[PDB]
């Protein structure tokens, strides 16, 4: 058995020929993307900016070290650390960490990539990509006056030395990612969520001996994605992907979750239940935003049609989840875990009915 994580295990990830991640990709400038040109196109495939220019995204030069971030932060903050040869969760101080990482004698191979500093002093040195501020889901309707604390999802710092592996996996709760590398070097590995793909990969997730098995192997293809320094990678919704630290590297990303592909993200969320994925920690009030989505997106649905106009195709479907996810939640036999979620600003059992008709007229009246 060659076990996720170790050094035999990352012989065979780095001989591999996996197909180019080029085959599928599309490369532009930080101009090309924006909303206007997803919401045509689709965000349905990672986006890869080379060049940091017009993104709006603003971070620390190349030489922003290890033990800046320790300073920054504060070597106190008890971070989590993965212990990838046993693909297991550990915990240490940012203090310590960073010793770990200098020391050029590592006993084991440690990594970090769920630390997030929104929060911190290394907030102010950073600035996420315009277009992901502009499709976030917490940027747009994110109520200042609800009882649930508004998600801190949007900085992550990462550090993981030579041969760190993060076995595949989908963000939590179905969100698309943005990732940059200041220095160093990660090495994606990219599946398609195609259904296919999507219920092996829930198989593989509950199966005793998923160590054991490369996933990579029980689909039709693996894209490998290199994200050489200075580049920015934008994973979409669902994509099943791994990633390889093939040199020490120190990177930035965030999660957002948006409009465009609502089914999507529907489908991992309920996914991530089935198989109590303890990543849906970070987004606790994932239900509490899909309501106050709803609303709004019921708006935007009531007036193109009290003006005699067609929805986006994106926007019929997306709504139309929504739908089902609400109309599950209110079940009289699920109710009590989904209540608490419920906005005290949102008539459940109104909504999901003027969802119900303006869902009903568009499919009629058309
Ligand atoms: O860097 C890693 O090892 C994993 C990063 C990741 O999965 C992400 O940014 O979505
Ligand atoms: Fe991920
Ligand atoms: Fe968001």
């Amino acid at each position: 058995p060659v076990q996720a994580g170790t050094r035999t295990f990352i012989k065979e990830l780095r001989s591999r020929v996996f197909p180019s991640a080029d085959e599928i990709i599309i490369k532009m400038h930080g101009s090309q993307l924006t909303q206007r040109y997803l919401e045509k196109h689709g965000f349905d495939v990672p986006i890869m900016v080379p060049k940091l220019d017009d993104l709006g995204l603003r971070l620390p030069s190349p030489t922003f070290s290890v033990m800046d971030v320790e300073r920054y932060v504060g070597g106190d903050k008890v971070i989590d650390v993965i212990d990838v040869a046993r693909q297991a969760d550990s915990k240490m101080t940012l203090h310590n960490y960073v010793k770990y990482f200098m020391n050029p004698n590592r006993p084991k191979v440690l990594n970090v990539i769920s630390l997030e500093f929104s929060d911190t002093k290394m907030s102010e040195l950073v600035e996420v990509p315009d277009i992901a501020k502009k499709l976030s889901w917490v940027e747009n309707y994110w109520p200042d006056d609800s009882v649930f604390p508004k998600p801190f999802v949007q900085k992550y710092c990462l550090m993981g030395v030579q041969d760190s592996y993060t076995d595949f996996h989908i963000d939590f709760g179905g969100t698309s990612v943005w990732y940059h590398v200041l220095w160093g070097e990660k090495i994606f590995y990219l599946i398609k969520p195609t259904d296919e793909n999507l219920a092996r990969y829930e198989s593989w997730s509950s199966s005793v001996t998923q160590s054991e098995v490369f996933f990579g192997d029980k689909v039709d293809k693996c894209y490998k994605c290199v994200v050489k320094q200075g580049h920015t990678l934008f994973v979409p919704t669902g994509w099943i992907h791994a990633v390889l630290t093939s040199q020490d590297c120190m990177a930035f990303g965030g999660n957002f979750l948006h409009n465009l592909n609502i089914g999507m993200q529907l489908r991992c969320y309920e996914m991530e239940k089935r198989l109590k994925t303890p990543d849906l920690f970070k987004f606790p009030f994932f239900e509490a935003i899909c309501w106050f989505v709803a609303k709004n997106l019921l708006e935007t649905l009531k007036e193109l049609r009290e003006d005699g106009f067609q929805p986006q195709t994106y926007l019929v479907q997306g709504v139309k989840a929504l739908h089902t996810a609400l109309k599950l939640w209110m079940k009289k036999e699920l109710v009590s875990e989904h209540a608490f979620e419920i906005p005290d600003n949102v008539r459940p059992g109104h909504l999901i009915k003027e969802l119900s008709k303006v869902i009903r007229a568009i499919e009629e009246e058309n």
